[PDB]
């Protein structure tokens, strides 16, 4: 085509190709590597990716993400049931399949799952097509390892609905083997663990790989644990900072708080890089400006029990593998979150001083793999 590799994340999505033995992470049109997997709709538009997220504090109801916790299950589905409960956003019933409810243009609409995920999917063809300059028709999507039939079927039909033929869907954690080399044959089959800590979701999955073939050997992790939980804490920390210092609590002020999370999360990123970061907003809560700064070491304590709790689940995962730590040739770091240095930290201790394999940006080792398998099944 060339074909095109898409994560279609929980809460970003990523899209790459592969072009003369290299694979090139694109960029949207405002430079970023990795888009938000949002969609708003207004009295006059609909939005996409950042966008999208970039008015989220101020229109929550329409607002919609999270798709992919919805995408091919049934609204009786214990899950659904508990996450509505969470969401800004309408979620109803019809015929026993669950419909995200949004105002648009004035009106009442409903999209299923697949649908709302197919504009992300859109965003992210038109995306490369923009940077390829050419028509974009085949794809790899990606899925988590625990992805039953229905979820990867809808999965796929949000592709087909976006106007792709999408090749194959291939699994997360294997698409992140693929793109460190390690499906290539030799000889004896090799143990891979991918550690993947995403923006919601945390995963462990241990792959066995001989010949090009992959096995699933265990999974494990917490479908409710990633960096928007960091931010939470973050969030908290600054609120009660706020009210020492003005006297004023800003917790029921919903925007002041998504004007704090945001702010919280750029400093999040920056403490990946270096050990302090200023957060500066203006006019936070009545007109009262919000500066001052944070530690990394201040960060890892609001989370250190989160962090550590990583671990469990990489136990978790090896006992049901039936593997021990030493017998794991590579471990593989996925997602955003991965890049915080105290959780490499507590992974590389776990496993006893062994390197890890994080030279491909975290956040974008599925899209990585995929774009280099889709390339491959062209
Ligand atoms: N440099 C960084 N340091 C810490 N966290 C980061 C960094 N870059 C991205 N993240 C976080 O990774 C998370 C999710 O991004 P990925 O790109 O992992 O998305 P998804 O949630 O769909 O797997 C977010 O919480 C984001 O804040
Ligand atoms: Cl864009
Ligand atoms: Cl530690
Ligand atoms: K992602
Ligand atoms: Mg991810």
């Amino acid at each position: 085509g060339p074909a095109v590799g898409i994560d279609l994340g929980t809460t970003y999505s990523c899209v790459g190709v592969f072009q003369h033995g290299k694979v090139e992470i694109i960029a949207n049109d405002q430079g970023n590597r990795t888009t938000p997997s949002y969609v708003a709709f207004t009295d006059t538009e609909r939005l996409i990716g950042d966008a999208a997220k970039n008015q989220v504090a101020m229109n929550p109801t329409n607002t919609v993400f999270d798709a992919k916790r919805l995408i091919g299950r049934r609204f009786d589905d214990a899950v659904v049931q508990s996450d509505m409960k969470h969401w800004p956003f309408m979620v109803v019933n019809d015929a026993g399949a669950p419909k995200v409810q949004v105002e648009y243009k004035g009106e009442t609409k409903s999209f299923y799952p697949e649908e709302v995920s197919s504009m992300v999917l859109t965003k992210m063809k038109e995306i490369a097509e923009a940077y390829l300059g050419a028509t974009v028709t085949n794809a790899v999507v990606t899925v988590p390892a625990y992805f039953n039939d229905s979820q990867r079927q809808a999965t796929k039909d949000a592709g087909t609905i976006a106007g792709l033929n999408v090749l194959r869907i291939i699994n997360e954690p294997t698409a992140a083997a693929i793109a460190y080399g390690l499906d290539k044959a030799v000889g004896a089959e090799r143990n891979v663990l991918i550690f993947s800590l995403g923006g919601g979701t945390f995963d462990v999955s241990i792959l066995t790989i001989e010949d090009g073939i992959f096995e699933v050997k265990s999974t494990a992790g917490d479908t409710h644990l990633g960096g928007e939980d960091f931010d939470n804490r973050m969030v908290n920390h600054f609120i009660a900072e706020f009210k020492r210092a003005h006297a004023k609590d800003i917790s029921e002020n919903k925007r002041a708080v998504r004007r704090l999370r945001t702010a919280c999360e750029r400093a999040k990123r920056t403490l990946s890089s270096s050990t302090q970061a200023s957060i500066e907003i203006d006019s936070l809560y009545e007109g009262i400006d919000f500066y001052t700064s944070i530690t990394r070491a201040r960060f890892e304590e609001l989370n250190a029990d989160l962090f550590r709790g990583t671990l469990d689940p990489v136990e978790k995962a090896l006992r049901d593998a039936k593997l021990d730590k030493s017998q794991i040739h590579d471990i593989v770091l996925v997602g955003g979150s991965t890049r915080i240095p105290k959780i490499q930290k507590l992974l590389q201790d776990f496993f006893n001083g062994k390197e890890l394999n994080k030279s491909i940006n975290p956040d974008e080792a599925v899209a990585y793999g995929a774009a280099v398998q889709a390339a491959i099944l062209s």
